[PDB]
């Protein structure tokens, strides 16, 4: 693979042993991997990593692609509560992108699987999440940065139980079809960007309040049942998602707020760290 190299992010590979696939679906994009001297404290330490790769028969797009969003994480710079860019091995193989590893899976996952038993989340637990996810969302939109496609399955949890926003520097398609037919990624896009393909951090703060519900309902599917079609007329119409049972007046009130037709009546990242930040103080 001819590319230039980076230096102040290159990687050995004797450094790197790759791993296991992570998860099922899209298997071998996404490998666990270990690399040395990852942590400038303990050079010796083998790090658990996250390695993005190519398949063996890849378009030149599907490569380009791969650099393109490489590249743009070293423009958005890192922060705690987003996937961030370890390093990358461009010279003598193939190209492998290294990023943070998230022991504990996606968000949705996380939650779902602490519905019950010891591992079961406080509300305080689950209003720190909302305020990570809202402190990575900041940061992102601070740097020019719209996710477009917002929800608790692109939020990683670390095994120290850090919220982490992945695929931000990822660029999609903004369509598959007027009805995606694949048979959700409408239920979390808001009705500007969902109507008229209109992508704003605004649009990003109702998806943001879609991922609300889902902490409070600990993965909840959101509009359950309701079909495609219905969903648009729903939501022409003025009509929202109920309060999840086990979530707060006042945490309501910020997902009610997310979702404003007006973009601009919704309230900006900064304002929804500002009103997670109170409802942590106040419980103590
Ligand atoms: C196709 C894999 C997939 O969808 N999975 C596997 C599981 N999972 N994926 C990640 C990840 C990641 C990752 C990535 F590989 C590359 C990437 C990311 N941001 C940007 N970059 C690009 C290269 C520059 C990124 F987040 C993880 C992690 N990191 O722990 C896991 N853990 C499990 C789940 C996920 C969904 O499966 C249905």
């Amino acid at each position: 693979l001819e590319l230039p190299a980076d230096p102040k992010w290159e990687l050995s590979r004797a450094r790197l042993t790759l791993g296991k696939p992570l998860g099922e679906g899209c298997f071998g994009q996404v490998v666990m991997a270990e690399a040395i001297g990852i942590d400038k404290d303990r050079a010796a330490k083998p790090v658990t990593v996250a390695v993005k790769m190519l398949k063996d028969d890849a378009t030149d797009k599907d490569l380009s692609d791969l650099v393109s969003e490489m590249e743009m994480m070293k423009m958005i710079g890192k922060h705690k509560n987003i996937i961030n860019l370890l390093g990358a091995c461009t010279q003598g193989g193939p190209l492998y992108v290294l990023v943070e590893y998230a022991a504990k899976g996606n968000l949705r996952e996380f939650l779902r699987a602490r519905r019950s038993g010891e591992e079961q989340l406080t509300f305080k637990d689950l209003v720190s999440c909302a305020y990570q996810v809202a402190r990575g969302m900041e940061y992102l939109a601070s740097q020019k940065c719209i996710h477009r496609d917002l929800a608790a399955r692109n939020v990683l949890v670390t095994e120290d139980n850090v919220m982490k926003i992945a695929d931000f520097g990822l660029a999609r398609d903004v369509h598959n079809l007027d009805y995606y037919k694949k048979t959700l990624p409408v239920k979390w896009m808001a009705p500007e960007a969902l109507f008229d393909r209109v992508y704003t951090h605004q649009s990003d703060v109702w998806s943001f309040g879609v991922l609300l519900w889902e902490i409070f309902t600990l993965g909840g599917s959101p509009y359950p049942g309701i079909p495609v079609e219905e969903l648009f007329k729903l939501l022409k119409e003025g009509h929202r998602m109920d309060k999840p049972a086990n979530c707060t007046h006042d945490l309501y009130m910020i997902m009610r707020e997310c979702w404003h037709a007006a973009p601009s009546q919704r309230p900006t990242f900064k304002q929804l760290v500002e009103d997670l930040d109170r409802v942590l103080t106040v419980t103590s």
